[PDB]
């Protein structure tokens, strides 16, 4: 542990937690390739149990980096294209709103307007389709960009079907197995609850509840040192030997629309570096409940740019969480929280330290 990578982690996460009230955290910088971990707090506050390097953290929507890449490592594989109809994969899906709507407009968030959440209500595998089939689209496909659980997540349940793999289990084979993410999990099994941490939400502690496509757009848990591996894995893809995996990695990091001065991924989103922190710390803001924002097609996608900051915000009801990496400086950083508290004190944090170091 370097002193300066020290001092600078230490100094601007002590006052984070202490500004947000943030029971525990788990911080990794990876600098020069290589990883640095800090922790603080509580991952039980009754119980007394302190946040360790394998203390396991719900990811929230970073889980939707792990969704991207596996859709890529399929396509890759050639099971699926991004440019085939969802009905292809989803026959049943007889509606006419869905003529022309792509799995590139599921996993980008552009099929004209899908919602941000699956209902409560939908359960069941008939339960989604009748919630798909009823769904109107406020616009064309391709046009406007709103971030949706209910995009992203089938676009996850659709690119796994030519495998026959259930979700989970070829999330397993292809991604955590092959990256060695052995602390890596869409459910916790009964031998790793003594690390999962309770997150806090108005001081109570929760777990995130089950839900319709929760597995594809917000359910992996992880440990610190797992989500340095992963931010390792996307930093250097071509060091990866699975030929699939490594192209997936790629694939998720092409830059498919722009709004702004951000470039929408597969999971990941990405802005050109070196970046203003104003775009990125306002540019990320989840005051907003429903941002509607009009998309530019990046045609053909650029293929992965190494200059570029790439990063991804998520939550849950009792954890927040960021990732942050710059490929062409080798430099990243992961902060897992179990508080879900504001993105722009995520993002001015991780700016500062990376920053700092580059
Ligand atoms: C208060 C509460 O209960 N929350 C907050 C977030 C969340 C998720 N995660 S999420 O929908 O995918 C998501 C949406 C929007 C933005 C982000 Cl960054 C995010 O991860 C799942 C279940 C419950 C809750």
């Amino acid at each position: 542990a370097p002193q300066q990578i020290n001092d600078i982690v230490h100094r601007t996460i002590t006052p984070l937690i202490e500004q947000q009230k943030i029971p525990g955290m788990a911080v990794a910088v990876i600098y020069q390739g290589k990883p640095y971990y800090f922790t603080w707090g509580y991952a039980d506050i009754a119980k007394k149990q302190p946040v360790t390097q394998q203390t396991l953290f719900e990811l929230g929507s970073v889980s939707k980096t792990f969704t991207g890449v596996l859709g890529g490592d399929a396509i890759a594989r050639g099971e699926i294209k991004l440019s085939d109809p969802t009905t292809k994969y989803w026959p049943e899906l007889t509606a006419k709103q869905w003529n022309g709507i792509t799995l590139l407009h599921l996993a980008t968030y552009t099929a004209g307007g899908l919602p941000l959440q699956v209902p409560d209500e939908v359960k069941s595998s008939s339960d989604l389709l009748r919630f798909y089939q009823n769904w109107q689209p406020a616009w064309a496909p391709g046009t406007q960009r709103l971030y949706a659980n209910s995009s992203i997540g089938l676009f996850g349940a659709l690119a796994v079907k030519p495998s026959g793999l259930s979700f989970e289990q070829a999330m397993q084979t292809r991604v955590f197995q092959p990256l060695k993410l052995n602390h890596t999990w869409i459910n916790v099994p009964p031998a790793e609850e003594k690390n999962y941490a309770w997150g806090y939400r108005e001081g109570k502690a929760v777990h995130v509840s089950p839900g319709a496509l929760d597995a594809e757009a917000y359910g992996v848990k992880s440990t610190i040192e797992d989500m340095a591996r992963w931010v390792q894995s996307n930093l250097k893809p071509l060091d990866i030997n699975e030929k699939t995996l490594q192209q997936g990695i790629q694939l998720a990091q092409s830059r498919y629309w722009q709004t702004g001065d951000m470039y929408q991924g597969l999971g990941w989103e990405m802005l050109d570096w070196p970046v203003n922190p104003d775009s990125i710390i306002n540019g990320s803001d989840n005051k907003i409940a429903l941002a509607a924002r009009p998309v530019k097609a990046i045609t053909p996608p650029t293929p992965a740019v190494r200059a570029s900051w790439v990063h991804k915000t998520g939550a849950t009801g009792g954890f927040g969480s960021y990732v942050a990496f710059i490929p062409e400086k080798e430099l990243g950083i992961v902060m897992l929280a179990n508080k879900n508290y504001p993105n722009p004190a995520r993002v001015d944090a991780a700016w500062q330290i990376l920053n700092a170091l580059q």
